[PDB]
């Protein structure tokens, strides 16, 4: 485990902490689905927590929260939700995820990132060289 995998966890983990109390509710984690474009039950809300629940107290706290990550990327079912996660980004559907694509999105998460931030996210997950995340691209950086 890299130091920097952690501090990505930790940014990932307050995008759902919207209050920053160290818990995500199913309402934070409904307001965050909604800024996605999805639009989940409150049914479907408490069964994607008690996948995680380990204490059964009904919230997610950070290291349930990387068992909920772990769990998605780890998948190999379910490539639907990564083209729907790649739809998401990609709004003109061109097929290639720029870094206005990508600052538009984290914006509606309520992400304040300086142009910079955004170049390097886009550096990261970028293979080719060509300046924008394409779908093979995205398929990489969403799996382990
Ligand atoms: C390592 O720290 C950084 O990269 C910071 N400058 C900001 S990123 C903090 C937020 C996260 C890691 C979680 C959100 C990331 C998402 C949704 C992936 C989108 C990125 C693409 C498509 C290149
Ligand atoms: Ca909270
Ligand atoms: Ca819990
Ligand atoms: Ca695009
Ligand atoms: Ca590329």
């Amino acid at each position: 485990l890299t130091e920097e995998q952690i501090a990505e966890f930790k940014e990932a983990f307050s995008l759902f902490d919207k209050d920053g109390d160290g818990t995500i509710t199913t309402k934070e984690l409904g307001t965050v689905m909604r800024s996605l474009g999805q639009n989940p039950t409150e049914a479907e809300l408490q069964d994607m927590i008690n996948e995680v629940d380990a204490d059964g107290n009904g919230t997610i706290d950070f290291p349930e929260f990387l068992t909920m990550m772990a769990r998605k990327m780890k998948d190999t079912d379910s490539e639907e939700e990564i083209r729907e996660a790649f739809r998401v980004f990609d709004k003109d559907g061109n097929g290639y995820i720029s870094a206005a694509e990508l600052r538009h999105v984290m914006t509606n998460l309520g992400e304040k990132l300086t142009d910079e931030e955004v170049d390097e996210m886009i550096r990261e997950a970028d293979i080719d060289g060509d300046g924008q995340v394409n779908y093979e691209e995205f398929v990489q950086m969403m799996t382990a």
